[PDB]
């Protein structure tokens, strides 16, 4: 019940300074990545688009480290907490947004700068008031409650507002019947559904809804004709929007169905996002470029999965090939089963994989999906592998061949997070002597306070504390 | 036979200085180390030691970034290649020590280092002949030709090799017959064979050699009373031997079982062999603490399963269960399969996990095991999981309850390496300002090279050349 042998030289008392000011503050959260997705990213680009990942290039020359992502309570964190963190600077219990578990109210990050004269902008996407954007800007003891959450976000006011969720917004979906879009549109706001309205607006602020719940993968997106914005044309409607504004702005951009393609251990999927990313860090770090009162962070939120190419063939001398598998993929596990139905027949499993993952299923695989989607019967299991019948998907889909890959070895830990470190990397002027080492997620609350002259403290609650009330819960 | 777009900003053009200068340098290779295994035990270290692991410490503190680990052909590497970068600063073919796929002979960096006239250590938990020593001072085609091996290091003249891998010297295992003692012995080298032998022992030059294959995992010599040396007592003998010469010296140290450990998918071997480094990581750094002329460098070759802890019970409330659950681990899959012998019955095997897992078997996960060590039948396959029968034995002892783990909620991608950058850090005086970033794995030939004066070229050979040679074969 006091802090172990060498707390003075842990990680969380590194706690290296920016050493720079600045105006504007660009967060971009890579959700759930890991740095095996990074590493499959990165060859996917140079092998078989023969480009440079634009995160290799970042990594390569700017300011980079690592953060421990527990929570309070548990080596594995999940989003809400991660959010707090960087939020709010204090660790707290999964599950509730900018609060601790006893309900104590935190003031997150985006609430001061909104306090302070900056415009505010949250992109994703998630549905819009999903736990990674909401923990930046309000309170609530249950991430879960978004058709709260979208009542809180009109009352914050923030000016762009962009990511999926009609369901919380819709008079004819949400559970009391408001129509929240006439509610924000008697505020000022440009209400868009569509990536076509997205672009032609001109309103100065702006809420985009653009699905009933998250805004479909990028490889359903780009595959499948579905007629959703990228993470890219939701950021070239924000951008201009946030800049504009005399008091600067503060801006969250979330690639948050990386975590979710890693939940259904889909790498197709994963590569995808990261890859939509990637266009997306295209944009803001030329933005930086013309803009050196701004500070770029781009972090992961926590690892999920982990998604690993590991060794295929003799010597593992045939490892790349699950990279070269991956480009005749044309949908994500979401859209299969969406495709397939509650009740499919193995026949028509066998076509969904051959379709759009190029994968020939042997009859005993396609039975397995079948009796995944409806008996709620997984294979090998669905503990370890949480996730279904997603997971029961992709052992389906394993790797045969020992001497060649012929479907992609690509292999999963689970089809949860995991508690390893992940990426924290730093773009902006002036940072050459920047060492960020190992730092504990709650550094980037105190960096982004840092950068903007925003630094203020939340309350803070013990382990201990926080164990017995989740005890008596 | 052209580089991809953006190839002048990636990571392998990523080549920080130290701009500093050493007499001496200790390069201590983490075999197979990955951000999933760090995490696991700086959460062991805390909350079951009450500690905070030193390499926490040092990632909190000191210089520290990322390798790229990809070989010449495969985007998932072996020890060999691993090495052969970092040694001779080119990527190679899987396979091959020191050497290029077409035969072609490099020069790794501890034979330059001894041509300069500096003392050479080499120490292992491996056989004592295994590739990431191996490729560190000799040229081989074959990093499997440990017979041969063991006659190149008579020549090479290492003042002190200590590891495993009796079978390479003793004239009784030997296919030869030849007896190597006597020819070490005869150069005058100190020949020992036992940890009491290495502690008595004054002899200026060394050759000890622990066990028949490589030594025994740490938490089987901690638990199971196995008379062979940890790894800092066989680096407590090396280090003083190693200092006392007038020229300085260099010394790799491998903590090469951590790599075995995850190939097992065993948590909790992979732990102590962990920890097992983390003791010498003590002694390194309080020896470079007394002698700034010597800088450390701290690198893991490429990560290897990944074994990660991840998300179990509600809202991932549970997940610090699994580091707990590591705690009644008394012995690793290799002691619990020696033990069992190669007829063993379920109610024997259901023992063993008792015994030495904690853990109580059902009665189809014990006769799973049996299956696999008597039938090679293995579950839930063999491709993914290729190490066998070990990764049948770990998903046998999977979690079960899904609100609390049972069983440790560690999970695995596969039985292989991964893809996976990995840690690279640089503990000495004088280098607050060095920024690592990403950077290719070869680079760390260039920082050896910088950090001794020693700078040198070795024939690249281009991926298009190499993947000729190996259709060829
Ligand atoms: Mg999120
Ligand atoms: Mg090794
Ligand atoms: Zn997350
Ligand atoms: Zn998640
Ligand atoms: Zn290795
Ligand atoms: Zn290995």
């Amino acid at each position: 019940a006091l802090l172990p042998r060498g707390h003075t030289q842990g990680a969380l008392q590194n706690q290296p300074s920016l050493g720079r000011r600045y105006r504007n503050l660009i967060v971009f959260v890579y959700d759930g990545f890991s740095w095996e997705d990074y590493a499959i990213a990165q060859a996917y680009a140079r092998r078989r688009q023969g480009r440079v990942l634009a995160l290799e290039r970042l990594l390569a020359r700017y300011p980079n480290g690592l953060i421990n992502t527990y929570s309070l309570t548990s080596y594995v964190t999940e989003s809400s907490a991660a959010g707090n963190a960087f939020s709010c600077g204090v660790k707290t219990v999964n599950g509730g947004l900018a609060i601790h578990a006893d309900g104590t109210p935190l003031k997150p990050f985006f609430a001061a700068a909104k306090e302070a004269g900056k415009a505010v902008g949250l992109v994703t996407t998630t549905t819009v008031t999903h736990a990674t954007p909401a923990s930046f800007v309000i309170s609530n003891p249950d991430r879960n409650a978004e058709e709260r959450i979208a009542e809180q976000y009109l009352e914050f006011g923030a000016e762009v507002y962009l990511g999926g969720g009609d369901r919380f917004f819709n008079p004819a979906r949400r559970k009391d019947g408001k129509d929240l879009y006439a509610a924000f549109a008697a505020k000022g706001y440009g209400v868009v559904r569509t990536p076509e309205e997205l672009v032609r607006s001109n309103a100065t602020r702006l809420l985009g809804v653009f699905a009933d719940g998250h805004v479909p993968y990028e490889i359903d997106r780009r595959f499948q004709g579905l007629g959703v914005p990228s993470l890219k044309e939701m950021v070239q409607a924000a951008l201009p929007r946030l800049a504009a504004h005399r008091g600067g702005f503060v801006l969250q951009v979330e690639a948050g169905r990386i975590d979710h393609a890693n939940h259904l251990n889909d790498a197709g999927a994963t590569l995808w996002d990261v890859l939509a990313a990637d266009e997306v860090l295209e944009l803001l770090t030329a933005f930086v470029d013309r803009n050196p009162d701004t500070l770029l962070i781009v972090v992961s939120d926590h690892a999920t999965g982990v998604g690993g190419l590991y060794g295929a063939g003799r010597s593992y001398l045939e490892s790349s090939q699950g990279v070269d598998l991956l480009e005749p993929q044309r949908a994500s596990f979401e859209h299969m089963l969406r495709v397939l139905g509650q009740a499919p027949e193995a026949s028509q499993v066998k076509e969904a994989f051959r379709a759009m993952k190029g994968v020939d299923l042997e009859d005993a695989e396609a039975e397995r999906v079948v009796r995944a989607i409806r008996e709620k019967v997984y294979w090998p299991e669905g503990v370890r592998q949480g996730v279904q019948p997603a997971n029961t998907m992709a052992w389906a889909m394993v790797q045969r061949d020992a001497q060649k890959p012929d479907r992609p070895n690509i292999g999963w830990s689970s089809g949860q997070h995991t508690a390893s470190p992940v990426m924290l990397l730093l773009y902006g002027q002036g940072l050459r002597f920047v060492n960020l080492g190992l730092v504990d997620n709650t550094h980037v609350f105190r960096l982004m306070g840092e950068a903007l002259g925003l630094r203020y403290q939340n309350p803070v609650m013990s382990e201990e504390e926080a164990l017995e009330i989740l005890k008596a819960r």
